[PDB]
């Protein structure tokens, strides 16, 4: 077959896709991957070395405009309860009714004003916590239980040049340009504070690669503590103040990690 | 003398007052107070029991409009470096030039954009950290070193009905109405979220008085951990999310507590 | 160029030198030195082995007669406050006025008699603590935090044959002849007690090189304890009594190490 014909048909090999559909991805091949990876991770079979792991504040939002009803990059995407329910259908196509109600339940006990943005925000969190944040935090706990140093960050700066709308917040993919040092180029219309954040991140990544320890040691910076099961400290990355915090998304991940998999 | 004549002359018994002038306050009388209290605190001579201690996010701002030049409750109070320097004169009347430059130094290493509000914000912090926040945190460390449980909070909600302007933030005195439960009165034009914050605070204060432990135990609330020297955990009080944080104002209080007193 | 012409011009490559001017010294070349060394030290990138580190009691004095006003090797160098201030100019040429006042402040709170030698002594200490003693003690703490044994000494014997005057005390460079065993030569007009001190030092250095442990094990000598962050024990070297002491120059080094670098 010519390549186009393979590509054109890729989208349909699946009965129903989601916006995060991975039609063709990694498998347990007996070669690159000798067993189910959940089992390797659990039983400590992996390279012993240091890791640096992190997530952005609004991982799930990018995906809502590729299919969830009531969403648009061109308006404020205030959605109703019903639209929320329909969005869960779109993101959780093979899940029992009870599976879906349980998500609705975990994410809609409002605190508390009847804010119009309640449902729009809950859907972004749902998508981001299940698909990105809770699996990242779970890999870091399990990896670190076998003795190696790990460091965990939570990126909460929204690029001043972001072409997406405000409601989508600190989006998935939009730390990359900080890590690669784009805002160090003064000609580029990023702010002074963005220049400084990128410089500090670039230093911490570089020190991690060279020395295994993602510190910025010269400019009175906050020390990045190791992530240990038990305390679960992480470092926030932002323009205002860098903070040491504990137990990211603790209630949400208990839901995704210990209950949802049974469903 | 008639009372008016005593009152009229109270303001002048002092060569130069500040907006926080306490012309007539507590003294070491040999009776109520048997020694200099700094010495009692240091050497562990005080009632052994539990304490609950806290501060508001912008303690110092209320005072800037009673004398600092360039300030007004009726505009945004953008001040220059020079006006800052003059404000230090107003707040630190008996202090050497070097004493004042040292404050300027600690508080004006900008991060970093040349934001117009830099000087206005630094002056509020200066006034609040010296007069309220660092002495509160220091009393709590010293008290807790002798064995008793202590709990520390940082109140960061600005009342929706605050008649003062926005720049003044979470002002000194404006937690009181939350503690006394004014926003529980639905007729009063506070928001739903304010109602819930006040209800939770009132419960925590009440449980502290009855049981010595300022927990809200029924509504999946964040546990308030004891404040210990070493970890120095505190609880944030706000409408969005309640957090456990460590070492409030650590760099600023090291300045006020260990250096400024020598000056 | 002929060598003389390079040498003649070396002194002027610098806008203003101090008596400790190092016009041409080590650099981060990418070769011998792969990164800024403060960063290597902080992050534990160095040979892991034992170290022996120390300083003399009056490191800074030798330098005062190469430029500080009011100093002379031929008189008692009683200087005034003003001369002190001028000496700080000579030793701290690129430092802000505030930087200089802060030194004056740390070093001139007299205890307390108005002794005429107050200013002369404070200037020697200033020069010695900043340039030699606090950096030595800081390298030893940081080195030892990564697990290796370290030993720290404070040499306080003034050679009986010292051609410099008395006020200059236990000068920089004048332990060397003890380490190399010059006073073991009985023909040389050093005292009996100096002979014994040199013999003990030579033994301790030799045992350190051979065995990693700078003990003198045969003559009922004081054991030299390892220097650990936390306790910070050191050994004094003198003719009368050898002592174990803690936290050399603790108040002065807190000044040089944690505050002065910001200035
Ligand atoms: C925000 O936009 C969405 C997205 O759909 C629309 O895109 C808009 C920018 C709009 O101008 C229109 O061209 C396009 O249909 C709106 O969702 C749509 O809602 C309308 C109701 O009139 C329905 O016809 C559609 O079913 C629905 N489309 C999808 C894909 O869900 C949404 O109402 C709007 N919300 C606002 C302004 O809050
Ligand atoms: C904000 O207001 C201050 C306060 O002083 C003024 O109050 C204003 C609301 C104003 O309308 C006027 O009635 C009153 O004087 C301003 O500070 C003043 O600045 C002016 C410069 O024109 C000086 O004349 C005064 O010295 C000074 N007063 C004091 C007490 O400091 C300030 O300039 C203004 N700032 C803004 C708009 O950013
Ligand atoms: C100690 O000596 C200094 C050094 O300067 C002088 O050296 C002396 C030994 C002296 O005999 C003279 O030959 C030479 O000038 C004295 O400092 C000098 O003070 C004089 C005041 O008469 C000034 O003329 C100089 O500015 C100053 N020189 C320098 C280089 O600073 C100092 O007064 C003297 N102190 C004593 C005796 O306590
Ligand atoms: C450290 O120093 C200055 C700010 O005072 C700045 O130019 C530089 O970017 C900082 N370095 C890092 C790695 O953040
Ligand atoms: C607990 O329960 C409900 C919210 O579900 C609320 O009415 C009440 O105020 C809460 N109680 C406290 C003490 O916060
Ligand atoms: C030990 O013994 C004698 C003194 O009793 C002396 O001659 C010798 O120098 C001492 N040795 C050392 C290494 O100090
Ligand atoms: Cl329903
Ligand atoms: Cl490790
Ligand atoms: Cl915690
Ligand atoms: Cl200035
Ligand atoms: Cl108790
Ligand atoms: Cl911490
Ligand atoms: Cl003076
Ligand atoms: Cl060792
Ligand atoms: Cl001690
Ligand atoms: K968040
Ligand atoms: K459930
Ligand atoms: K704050
Ligand atoms: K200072
Ligand atoms: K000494
Ligand atoms: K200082």
């Amino acid at each position: 077959k010519d390549p186009q014909e393979i590509l054109l048909n890729e989208a349909f090999v699946v009965p129903y896709g989601t916006p995060l559909s991975v039609n063709f991805g990694p498998t347990v091949d007996g070669d690159f991957l000798t067993d189910m990876p959940d089992i390797l991770l659990e039983l400590g079979q992996f390279k012993k070395t240091q890791i640096l792991v992190g997530v952005n504040k609004d991982e799930g939002t990018a995906f809502l405009v590729y299919g969830a009803p009531g969403f648009s990059k061109d308006n404020n995407s205030i959605i109703t309860r019903k639209e929320f329910q329909e969005g869960l259908k779109i993101f959780f196509p093979g899940v029992s009714e009870f599976g879906k109600e349980s998500i609705l339940f975990h994410y809609t006990d409002w605190v508390d004003d009847q804010r119009p943005e309640q449902y729009r925000e809950a859907l972004g969190d749902v998508v981001g916590d299940y698909n990105f944040i809770c699996p990242a935090l779970e890999f870091t706990k399990k990896f670190s239980e076998w003795g190696n140093n790990a460091f965990f960050y939570y990126f909460e700066h929204r690029s001043s040049k972001l072409p997406w709308p405000e409601w989508m917040g600190v989006m998935h993919g939009y730390e990359i340009e900080f890590v690669f040092g784009l805002p160090l180029e003064r000609r580029d219309q990023y702010t002074k504070a963005e220049e400084i954040l990128s410089r500090s991140i670039v230093k911490r990544w570089a020190n991690f690669a060279k020395y295994g320890n993602p510190q910025e040691t010269q400019n009175n910076s906050t020390s990045w503590p190791v992530f240990k099961s038990t305390e679960q400290k992480y470092l926030t990355l932002n323009t205002e103040s860098t903070r040491i915090m504990t137990k990211l998304r603790a209630q949400q991940c208990r839901f995704w990690t210990s209950f949802f998999p049974k469903v």
